[PDB]
């Protein structure tokens, strides 16, 4: 049963080609001519080197060219690299230079912003013309299921982010059981949200176009305003909603503060990223109800996007009226998710212990972080030909069978919706000269330094020079 999740992609536009694909406010695809312009473009990729395992970097901005540049590299056979075209230069550098990118797809207003590039460049809104006399046909056998899909960076303690590698079986996986999950059918609307740096995008993008769905790309200027945000989405007549819970959390409080009715196409909201206040919840079935159905979805990076998924809205009352809301139940039987205690032994039910994943959810490691990895990427010492990766999070399973998060057991935390670990602001903060010892702590951000040689503007100084190393959620709001 050996699938890549282009294949997959491959074997809807044969069902439903003339089916719209992509929607942005600025045109349109359906699933054949996706499907060609990619195949274009993964043809131009194979003769600039573009194999299995070789890694391409993309600079785009949210478009359908975004989406046209993702499956053309996966059918190429590379792994793609997000490459945030809002991080600075050296971030963007460090990363290209950390994953050896000899590929970039990107557009010619992204052209400088890598700290320059020896690599082929292919700007995908300049050379259009050029792409167009390469092949429309499918390529075959580029890929094998283990072989990498994308290599997406998260924040890294030590000072560095580092890539999380993710293999096409993993990601096939996990879109089969949530294209099953959430009913995803070709009526479906689904918006994209999420900035393709965080693989929650992935969930949008595939689920969508591996079951016919209509992927319709946001706007910057949408999210600013919820009233904006729930009018363009019944504009667009959205039936889905994937959304990190603190945008989640803004969009109950409008929704009771004003008197706004949902998108009448809405029927699923998935939410995730973050710990979901019991308040809020309570504060949207009182005043939505259980229509549109409300998903927590939870999981790590290393565990392919989601793990775990509750659904809120068929909870009951009293299940709903705890100090925490479940994340619930393995999204598949082929994913594991242990509660496990400090030698790595299941617990009886209600005894917390630290969450674990296993099975076919797992990243295949870091990238070029062998201590990293062994230590994350755990082997499994009941079941040695299998790996167990170590969360970081705390969790419990309920009697009724649901699990539990519980926090932490460590400095990772969530700004805007965004993995930071404390430690990778602290470890930067420390480089500069007149700085001498640092805590950055939540709740959001607010720095706590003693100063080596001080001005008064030392706070506008370590804006600018956190400002031109790491991205902007990672800077902090105050400090002190
Ligand atoms: N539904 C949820 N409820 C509570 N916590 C969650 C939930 N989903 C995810 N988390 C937490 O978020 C972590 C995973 O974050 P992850 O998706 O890896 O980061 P990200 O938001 O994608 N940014 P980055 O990893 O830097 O690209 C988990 O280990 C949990 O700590
Ligand atoms: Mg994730």
């Amino acid at each position: 049963f050996k699938q890549s999740i282009h294949q997959l992609f491959e074997t809807q536009v044969e069902r439903t080609p003339e089916a719209v694909a992509v929607l942005s406010e600025q045109g349109q695809l359906t699933y054949e001519e996706l499907n060609t312009k990619a195949n274009q473009l993964a043809h131009y990729l194979r003769t600039l080197g573009v194999k299995s395992e070789t890694l391409v970097g993309v600079c785009v901005d949210r478009s359908l060219e975004m989406v046209i540049g993702l499956l053309a590299i996966l059918k190429a056979g590379g792994a793609y690299v997000p490459l945030d075209p809002t991080y600075p230069r050296e971030r963007l550098t460090y990363m290209v230079q950390d994953a050896q990118i000899s590929v970039l797809v990107t557009q010619t207003q992204w052209s400088n912003l890598i700290s320059d590039y020896q690599g082929q460049v292919i700007c995908l809104d300049s050379q259009w013309a050029k792409i167009a006399s390469y092949s429309q046909e499918n390529l075959v056998n580029t890929v094998n299921p283990e072989n990498l899909a994308y290599v997406i960076y998260t924040s890294g303690s030590t000072g560095k982010p580092k890539g999380v590698m993710i293999e096409h079986q993993s990601l096939v996986n996990f879109t089969k059981l949530a294209i099953a999950q959430y009913q995803i059918t070709t009526s479906d609307r689904t918006l994209q949200f999420v900035s393709i740096s965080f693989d929650v995008a992935a969930e949008e993008i595939y689920v969508t176009l591996c079951s016919g769905a209509t992927l319709i790309l946001r706007t910057e200027e949408m999210i600013s305003s919820i009233p904006s945000f729930v009018q363009k989405s019944q504009d667009w007549q959205i039936t889905v909603w994937s959304l990190p819970t603190a945008y989640w959390h803004l969009l109950v409080n409008e929704l009771v503060k004003s008197k706004i009715a949902l998108p009448d196409s809405l029927r699923l909201v998935i939410i995730g990223g973050e710990r979901v206040q019991p308040e809020l919840v309570r504060m949207w079935f009182k005043n939505v109800g259980n229509f549109p159905e409300l998903i927590n979805v939870y999981g790590p990076t290393e565990g392919t996007i989601a793990v775990s998924l509750c659904r809120l809205s068929q909870l009951t009352e009293s299940q709903r009226n705890r100090t925490e809301i479940p994340i619930g139940k393995s999204l598949g039987e082929n994913i594991s998710v242990y509660v496990l205690d400090e030698t790595l032994k299941t617990v009886p039910p209600e005894t917390p212990g630290e969450i674990y994943i296993g099975g076919t959810a797992l990243a295949r490691g870091y990238l070029n972080r062998p201590e990293l990895t062994a230590q994350k990427f755990i082997q499994d010492p009941f079941s040695p030909s299998e790996r167990l990766y170590k969360t970081g999070d705390l969790g419990r399973y309920l009697a009724d069978g649901n699990l539990e998060y519980l926090g932490r057991v460590d400095h990772q935390v969530k700004i805007n919706g965004f993995r930071v670990e404390l430690g990778e602001i602290e470890t930067v903060l420390l480089q500069h000269h007149q700085v001498a010892q640092a805590v950055v702590i939540d709740r959001r951000l607010v720095a706590y330094l003693v100063p080596h040689s001080t001005e008064e503007n030392l706070t506008v100084t370590l804006q600018q020079f956190l400002k031109n190393k790491l991205p902007s959620y990672m800077i902090p709001a105050t400090f002190v």
